[PDB]
């Protein structure tokens, strides 16, 4: 009954759009943000608690969940969606990128030691590894070269990413249970040249993919040169397909990436800094270990819709995290996952009704006041 | 509407007892089992989660506390129970076995470093500690010497933890809001010893307490041992009164003390061993990271009506404890005190029907086989 990957833009702003994608495990609301469950866990949070913040699809690991548990495993015992306890979509990256990060490179594909066994991977390997986690959205293979990277070795990265993402076109076009059930996407690399980004988008379009995502961005370039790239790399892309910004971002990231005509989203910034004692509000970022919010009754942000912040003061929580609690973890990652969730609603909201403009605006005016 | 503090036994069976506690916060079933929230939190858990799973009361520790994030601080906050989110009874230990266990001895108190700022405990302050966390159910401030003590040792500490126990009468009597609203325990000391048990119950009885608690014994005598202490122990306080077993422990000693007239037990066992892989069975303990779980599709226990064991597996579980994830701890941790809570039902249900003797005897042949 559900289609496997319809993508429909309902509204437009300038470059901003907001719609839906609907896939045979649910629906996903876009501009979406998805939280990063690397190990099969969104960390600190039960599946139904991400559900609860609004999340529509998490993003797993393909280099993580291959290493531990394990990619056969995980398929042998049900999936990753039944292994887990989450049951709408998933995306999975495609190892690319964590292989270059955490641990031999030829036009086959890369050997690497695990971060200390060693192991293999190609395009086919890739896909093959993410049809056996079952994952919803498949991420091409790509080569990724650290930044800030020579405009030789971005041309060398990017020629062979589109030879491997034609690789990886067929490799999942060849399994019949994936490509009836699950959608694939190309990335797009090329550094920070316009040039190579065009030459980047024109062979990914050529191939045909269900959605693009813009690689080789949030290496450390700031957010300047993001934008700069953003601006003319994403009207590159296809119009009437998603478009994925990889690993971006802090808020204020998310909402010129959006009026940029960005999509999707995936950051370990909400889970990973709420654990270290960093809550987002709207008046900006907060460290809750501060000595100021040691009698503070206040919730974290005084508008948010969060559990947390109906029940739990920052005085509280400021315990927990100095003290080292679990529980502490737990309640800041809620929260920040919250926040990212009703930033997303709010930003479709504000296209949908043509005001994102005023939105963008009111937002920053008021997050970095 | 609610009174203080209301014991009834609605049924007996040999020593053993099952009832209930009415306080003004809630009901406590006896016999009962208390989770332990050291420092405003039961480890890895919301307090809604542990209401879940069964638990009528939960411990918080005066030392702990006075310590961070301090008394007076989670008066002007609120006091304990608005602080964490938990609205049912709380008991707070007095802080004597702590000072020992974790941190100069006088007749008047005790002078101590934090584990390293100085701080003071005598029976008074421990009561006024007591009452600005907000405890309902206030224990005596006693002095404990170290397992295995010389008798010379245990009558002496036994007789000034007598003479404590008066101050901690008097201290509490005199806080209106206190004597109105919570209620007080008395500890009975004596180590291992026949006559000095009987004249601390003496003492105690004398003076009056709402409720009795066995100290002195979870410090390393062995099963058998408590179990001969407790065998003459318990009939010496009163029986109109509960029964308050301090530190105890694991599924067997908990059955055994029921079987010798036991009311009341707090233990940090299902908390810490879960985060470290310890989940408790019908079949016995199993430590989830052991290799045979990596591919077992059963939840932790095949009976357990947690919501643990609706949902995941063992392999998932075993992943994550072997992996670092919190999620680990949090579904361990949930997982045993429903199983705590499940062990405290089947021993009310059992007594209330005239056959726990036949359950203890069930259980211990199956939980050791
Ligand atoms: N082929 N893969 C990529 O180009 C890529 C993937 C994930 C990323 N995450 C970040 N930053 C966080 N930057 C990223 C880039
Ligand atoms: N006056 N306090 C006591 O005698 C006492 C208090 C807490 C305890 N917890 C354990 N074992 C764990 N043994 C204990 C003894
Ligand atoms: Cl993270
Ligand atoms: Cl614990
Ligand atoms: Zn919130
Ligand atoms: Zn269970």
């Amino acid at each position: 009954d559900r289609p496997r990957f319809s993508f429909s833009i309902a509204a437009r702003e300038g470059k901003a759009r907001t719609g839906t994608i609907e896939m045979k495990r649910g629906v996903i609301r876009t501009p979406a943000f998805m939280p990063v469950g690397t190990a099969a866990t969104v960390k600190a949070l039960k599946p139904e608690t991400v559900r609860a913040t609004g999340a529509d699809i998490i993003l797993g690991n393909t280099y993580h969940l291959m290493l531990r548990p394990g990619a056969e495993r995980i398929a042998k015992l049900g999936g990753l969606h039944s292994f887990m306890g989450w049951d709408r979509p998933i995306l999975t990256d495609s190892g690319g990128y964590q292989v270059m990060s955490l641990s031999k490179q030829s036009e086959e594909g890369v050997t690497f030691k695990s971060h200390g066994s060693r192991h293999m991977l190609s395009p086919e390997r890739s896909i093959e590894i993410q049809h056996l986690l079952g994952s919803d959205i498949v991420m091409a293979f790509d080569e990724c070269t650290p930044y800030p990277a020579t405009p030789s070795r971005a041309a060398s990265s990017m020629e062979r990413s589109m030879r491997w993402a034609k690789r990886s076109r067929d490799a999942f076009d060849s399994r019949k249970e994936q490509a009836e059930n699950a959608a694939l996407f190309g990335i797009q690399q090329g550094s920070v040249f316009e040039n190579l980004r065009q030459q980047s988008a024109d062979a990914l379009a050529e191939i045909g993919f269900d959605g693009y995502a813009v690689g080789g961005l949030a290496v450390g370039e700031g957010q300047d040169e993001m934008f700069r790239v953003l601006d003319f790399s994403v009207p590159m892309l296809p119009d009437d397909k998603p478009h994925y910004l990889m690993g971006v971002g802090k808020p204020d990231d998310i909402v010129g990436a959006v009026e940029r005509g960005i999509d999707m989203f995936d950051c370990v910034l909400p889970t990973r800094s709420g654990r270290n004692g960093q809550a987002f509000t709207w008046d900006g970022p907060i460290n809750i270990r501060n000595a100021r919010f040691s009698e503070d009754l206040k919730p974290l942000d005084s508008e948010c819709h969060c559990a947390v912040c109906q029940k739990w003061s920052r005085a509280y929580i400021h315990h927990l995290i100095r003290a080292g609690e679990i529980l502490g973890a737990m309640l800041m990652t809620e929260h920040n996952i919250a926040f990212y969730q009703q930033l997303m609603q709010k930003i479709r909201d504000s296209i949908s009704e043509g005001r994102f403009s005023q939105f963008a605006q009111d937002f920053r005016a008021r997050y970095f006041a």
